[PDB]
């Protein structure tokens, strides 16, 4: 009997543990609109236990009259990070969040090529519960990435933040090189698309939205009106019953900042050529068979490259790892790290920095004086 | 200059990071030869920290004059557990291997549907110190696994066991479907082939192995011959520096019962088609793409279904996921399972037992005697 509940028990988690690790977005052509359909599922946290679920329905359809690129089906995966900021006395929410296209094997677009300036404006009702949200910030496509606040410009939020994050720019996601003919966001600019969603919150109300995704000039603006009916006073929603909130934003700038190093053509991803040439300017000698066998291993999407969201997860994810990394640094093998072995690993690694500079980086780890680092204080500096 | 430390820092770990997450078997066809050759990596674990390398260079040919499959360019994973009899005083080594064939997209063989005996003979001499090893035990392909017992047939072992893994059946390997027409080793079969190694440990010597693999009636049967040379006395071969030694063998065992639930057909993987039937026979409804996307987060090879090793794997990486397995079994969500709900989910997996073994089920949960299991009764029969 120990042994059934076992045996069952292992089957029946399986399925949960399958389940709750996908909430894709699934996008569709909607020919006859000229446009794309989106279904999906969210899972929101209720603070004590257990999840609120919000089912999606959207259409899009462009504003102007030029053609526009009508997807396969494919589905879009995203990661949103919500804090507060220490400073702000207002309702507010800030938010990173980082979006890639996948599900296909093996001019508008121009616009995003670097970082774009975001406005947000958002007018609602909820229950007759009347409140605006206004947001700024800026999206960076060539990393599927989102960085924004949001304000309550009437007061305090009637809903809570996470409920309003899908409503509060699709255009942003990353669409990898093999699916660039799928992305109608980008497609439809600079004249934009009207979205519009339904969205059920099971056992309570219900959001419809409608917004207006365009530019004005070279800022990206999404606006919005919402109404929500049918939602229950002491639900998990109008009773604010939802978790609000991981790495910090400056943890992964660094991340950003050595993921650089590899991305040589700044194009967002890291493939096998990239790789290599790191590895054998270190000194290693991987076989191809090896490095696509890397790269397989983080690889989200099989696209055959790492993307920034990729590289993340890795590197989230040991006293080995560092006396690993200490034999790279120390070429020779003597056991000390000098500044001509420190300057030769950046230089190798493609940063540049002054003699001073790297002579600054020894006495940073140098505890006992003698202009060189040793393991011990090579450990230090790692953690 | 603590920035400049945490960016390289990072960009050195993240190579040593994608590393040491692979230590594939890489085979090419020798056509010359009618058979294979491959080559690897092995890195022994150090006991007391860092990793000593063994360079493995493989051909194999078969023994008989029949046509056998000669394979585009593969690789084979593994994953081996070491232990220990309490009840062995002989010098000893119990192995537990899963093993499965990747690297390609998208009558021999009929010796291996079930479960074959294994008897392995070696005869060995490093450095002059003679030495035999017996084993025996049994494979079973469906699944890619192989289990043994290993004993030194002459004293003391004068190497560590670890050393000998790769030297003490490549026939015993999962080949998914498309991949059949690449499994040399099967198709040499009943007549075998012969398998010869070099093996460099590096900073110090090297073994050089044969072996002849080959049917003795419904035995399959690896006869060995080693010769090392040039060890060091006191390196971590002569010297036995090196880790011996995860889930346990019986925990092993329920992963199989419940993998058994999903695999209805007993190929030794999980289509799409098996999960859904599970799922909707719980109540539950994913979409063909929430399926597919279910297995493709732990889909090791890309082939769209989840083998044994794959399964595993994701249930050996938690209060939320026991309280998602209780709605499962609490049909009517009054928050009390049933007997008749217990037997429903039996039911519905595919589990035959008597209604006396579900109210003996109830009863090793049920603690307050009401003859149903509650939340709490459930948490403790799960944890
Ligand atoms: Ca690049
Ligand atoms: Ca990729
Ligand atoms: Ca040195
Ligand atoms: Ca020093
Ligand atoms: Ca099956
Ligand atoms: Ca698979
Ligand atoms: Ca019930
Ligand atoms: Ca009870």
């Amino acid at each position: 009997s120990r042994r059934k509940w076992n045996k069952t028990g292992h089957a029946v988690r399986a399925i949960g543990r399958l389940s709750s690790l996908i909430a894709n977005v699934y996008i569709m052509a909607d020919k006859q609109k000229n446009g794309i359909k989106a279904n999906f599922k969210i899972r929101h946290n209720i603070e004590d236990g257990g999840v609120q679920l919000a089912y999606h329905y959207q259409q899009n359809t462009p504003i102007g009259d030029g053609p526009v690129l009508l997807p396969d089906n494919h589905y879009l995966s995203t990661q949103s990070k919500l804090s507060k900021d220490p400073n702000e006395k207002r309702d507010h929410m800030v938010l990173l969040e980082f979006v890639t296209a996948a599900g296909i094997t093996l001019k508008g677009e121009e616009l995003f090529t670097g970082v774009v300036p975001i406005l947000v404006e958002l007018d609602g009702d909820v229950n007759g519960h009347k409140f605006s949200v206004s947001g700024e910030g800026e999206g960076d496509a060539t990393y599927g990435k989102l960085t924004l606040k949001f304000i309550c410009t009437t007061g305090k939020l009637p809903v809570p933040w996470p409920t309003l994050v899908t409503t509060l720019v699709q255009c942003f996601s990353r669409y990898p090189d093999h699916m660039k003919q799928h992305d109608f966001f980008k497609s439809a600019m600079p004249e934009g698309y009207i979205q519009e969603r339904t969205i059920f919150f099971k056992d309570d109300g219900n959001y419809k939205t409608r917004a207006e995704v365009k530019f004005e000039g070279d800022t990206l603006v999404n606006r919005i009106e919402l109404k929500g009916i049918d939602f229950k006073e002491d639900g998990n929603i109008l009773g604010h019953k939802l978790e609000y909130n991981q790495l910090t934003e400056e943890q992964i700038a660094e991340f950003k900042e050595a993921f650089s190093l590899f991305d040589k053509d700044g194009d967002g991803t890291i493939t096998t050529k990239e790789l290599g040439t790191v590895m054998r300017s270190l000194g290693q000698n991987p076989t191809e068979a090896e490095l696509q066998d890397m790269i397989n291993e983080v690889d989200a999407d099989g696209n055959g490259t790492i993307d920034f969201p990729e590289f993340l997860t890795m590197m989230a994810r040991s006293e080995e790892e560092i006396r690993e990394a200490f034999r790279v640094f120390d070429k020779d093998g003597n056991g000390y790290i000098s500044a001509a072995e420190l300057r030769h690993v950046m230089t190798n690694l493609g940063e540049k920095l002054t003699d001073e500079e790297v002579d600054e980086m020894i006495r940073e780890a140098d505890i006992d004086g003698d202009g060189q680092v040793n393991y011990e204080e090579f450990v230090q500096m790692m953690t």
